[PDB]
């Protein structure tokens, strides 16, 4: 079976849930692939009107893997980015991240409408902790979504925080016990579902518009500083002691 | 007696008070003429530093009636919009929500300079519960002042919150019990009011501006996608049902 | 000895401390020209990561004294601006406010990266409570760092909030005893530090750009009302009962 799969919940809303065990949700080919196919099969039935996206286990989203960074110190690989298969999806999704976060893997639920984190799980925006700057519009993301001082310190340290410590902190998205983190983003997709399909399109594209008009420049100007902090000589060695 | 009234509560604190018993605070004509003439008066004493706008019983402001939404869906009238109104008061105003604010008249209280709600009470940006996109520069305001998700889960769900919901969310405005809202509101029109008008007026033009500049074209778009959504088939029936 | 004064704390981490006693750390000269001095020697060393800015006993930061500003009521001096000595520093910044910070002491240290209140010292943007309005870009700083709320609040009333209080409210920033202020900024500054400074002085030029940006016309604008606000005839006296 392919390892993103597609189920119906009722009145049109839809749960897209990431399964590469192999990877731990990594953006293993398979993940990419399998997100592409299942956006495309929701973009494609007008009957849906709100997707939950989640992961399986422990995990929510690894982002890009070690072995990854290791070869793209070498120039095998160029960055990876998901942000244009989420943002493009014209109804609203909410990120469960039942499991683990980390790098792109965040981003990957925060580029949502909205989000729900579990409070044993651990989340990371963690370039800096490899020694490099972020990449994915992160900082602006991470400042409107999570606000400027939970995204400066979580940016700069590169760190692992439990949703605990999150919700401790004033994170403003719920926190729920890993079991009903799933639970709690269907019970939300059936109120929003409520609405006409119509209203629920026209009022996210406005929603949306301000950081949709900001997100190309942001892309670009973290990549730009990313190839100067990423192409330096210590790099590599860090990266192999987080192994 | 006129359904608007203006009291005086000392040291240029003032107080308008909203008792339209027949409409529960609607957006009335008789409550429309009663804002703007006291608003009037207000602008007419140099002595008035403060202005505390509040309601009556359980009720701060219903906005806009089904009555007269179902008269909308005829084309029997256009969008009520008393921004202006409150937008073009030059000194600072503390809404004392100690009812409920539904709609538009949650918006109203938000247009001020503070906000306080109370905790029994109950709190909506219901245009999308009878299925149709925000009027009034909603997703602006409830951006800037409840934080962008609150601002994103009430607009989407149009559903009632209480004030302690609210308050257990982290919304950023003091929420007290019913019966301590106008105290509240009024011990803190007395601190405000210890400074010199002329720097009173000078500091709510400064720090307003920023809104300003942006609220004609946030009042435009949410017109015009609001006029595609209010007019679709369904509509009439879902604002029936809400009777 | 001089009034300010670097350490070195290990791994990158250094400390400037601010002991003007007969100031209680205010703008006096000998505090301006050590803040220039010593982050002089900070852009010196190559080693250096990031600095942790701190006070003395009971005080952060008193910011300009009311002698000064009766000196300015005659036009005797004009404005204190400490903005460019810390905006211009290229490594972060985290601000220990161990003690009170009052008016330009409060800005100084919130135009850090990072910012460390104390439960039990009391904070202010006092500018108000003399009668007139801010300078330093405070409603630009505080929106941003604090949040539009506690910002509207502060500036409008110029009142004194203890940490305690500040916390209770939901300020965005750690609040912790003050004997725990210090080493709660130390310990943030070692995980800081772990990275790569060229990756430190490459994200944090990012960060700094949005408001960067804005804050010479923020700094103009704040100016321009305040010597309007300033130049009135009862400000002499309000600052005179102040003593
Ligand atoms: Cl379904
Ligand atoms: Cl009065
Ligand atoms: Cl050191």
């Amino acid at each position: 079976n392919a390892v993103v799969q597609l189920t119906e919940l009722g009145n049109g809303v839809v749960q897209i849930t990431m399964k590469d065990e192999s990877s731990r949700n990594g953006f293993s080919p398979s993940i990419v692939e399998g997100l592409r196919h299942c956006f495309s099969v929701v973009a494609q039935n007008q009957q849906y009107k709100v997707v939950i996206l989640t992961g399986y286990g422990n995990y929510f989203s690894s982002g890009a893997s070690k072995e990854f960074l290791i070869r793209k110190t070498r120039g095998e690989v160029e960055v990876l980015d998901l942000s244009g298969l989420i943002l493009d999806c014209e109804i609203p999704i909410i990120a469960a991240m039942q499991g683990h976060s980390f790098g792109g893997g965040l981003l990957l639920g925060l580029y949502a409408d909205f989000v729900v984190f579990s409070q044993e799980s651990v989340y990371a925006t963690n370039f800096m902790k490899y020694g490099f700057t972020p990449v994915g519009a992160t900082s602006l993301i991470l400042r409107e979504k999570l606000g400027s001082e939970l995204a400066q310190e979580m940016i700069y340290t590169g760190e692992n925080y439990r949703g605990k410590e999150l919700a401790e902190r004033g994170i403003p998205f719920p926190v729920v016990s890993r079991q009903d983190v799933l639970n709690y983003a269907q019970q939300l997709g059936q109120k929003i579902a409520k609405s006409p399909r119509l209203s629920l399109v026209a009022l996210k594209q406005h929603l949306s518009a301000d950081i949709k008009a900001k997100f190309p420049e942001a892309i670009k100007k973290e990549l730009e500083i990313h190839q100067v902090t990423f192409n330096q000589p210590e790099i590599a060695s860090r990266i192999q002691q987080e192994f």
